Parts: structure tokens; sequence; C-alpha cells
């Protein structure tokens, strides 16, 4: 019950609309299998806030098969700086491998995206840096 039509005035809140919709679009269209969500949150129950999230899965080739590495996306309407969150949610069969990015909070704190900034910052991007360091190791492993 979430079309277009109803993301719109779900994004409608934020400041940066126009890159906040297009960005996801051009995410979820192009790895067709990202779903957009709206999850609103809170500052110890003294302010809420609307707030935008995208929750999927995306292959991998590991083993000599194709793994799946869930993973999580946040937004802000500007602060703290601009530039969206990552996040990683997978199974309670997965893992979290402690790395130098997938620290024990399912963060993932790139270098790459530590010092991203604009324009080259679409999202599109976003997912790609991990769709390698996971295509190369997969950190939501759980030791077979």
């Amino acid at each position: 019950a979430v079309s277009e039509s109803q993301l719109k005035k779900m994004v409608s809140k934020y400041k940066y609309r126009d890159l906040t919709v297009r960005e996801t679009v051009n995410v979820i269209t192009l790895y067709k299998d990202l779903k957009p969500v709206l999850d609103s949150y809170v500052f110890n129950d003294g302010s809420s806030r609307e707030l935008m999230n995208l929750t999927g899965t995306i292959p991998v080739p590991y083993r000599g098969n194709t793994y799946n590495i869930p993973i999580c996306l946040w937004l802000l309407d500007t602060y703290p700086y601009n530039p969206p969150i990552c996040f990683v949610k997978p199974t309670s069969s997965m893992t979290i491998k402690t790395g130098k990015h997938v620290d024990a909070n399912g963060k993932i704190y790139l270098p790459y995206l530590h010092e991203w900034k604009h324009p080259q910052s679409d999202l599109l991007g976003l997912i790609q840096v991990m769709i390698v360091v996971f295509g190369d190791e997969p950190p939501v492993f759980s030791r077979p």
C-alpha cells in the first residue's frame, strides 16, 4: 500500500526530494529487488520524524555459488551532513563477520563512503561498493 504516489507524500517532508526520490528509484529500479520502506524514528520519545529506508538482498558469487547479502538503507532530511547512512540486517541463519567495514553493529562504514561527496554520490555507487567488497569475501557468512 505504498506506491509511487504514496511515496511522494511520505518523502514530501524531506528537503532533497528530487534527489531522495531519484536516488532510491535509480537503485531499486536497477537492482530490481530493493523494496522501499518508510520508518519514523524518535529521540528518546522526545521528538519524532519521518524517515525512509530500503531493505532487500543483493546476490554475490562465493564458493562457486550465488549468495545473497541482505542490506538496509537509511535516509535523512539533511542532518547530520547529507549523505545517506548504510546498515546491514542479515537473517538468524547468517552472521556478522567482524572486519574493517562490517563492525559488530551491522554498520558498513567504508573509506570510500566516509570521504564521499557529491556529485559523484547518486546512491547507485553506494550499492556497488558492497557488491565488490562482498564479492571478494562476504562477511554475512555463517561458517558452514
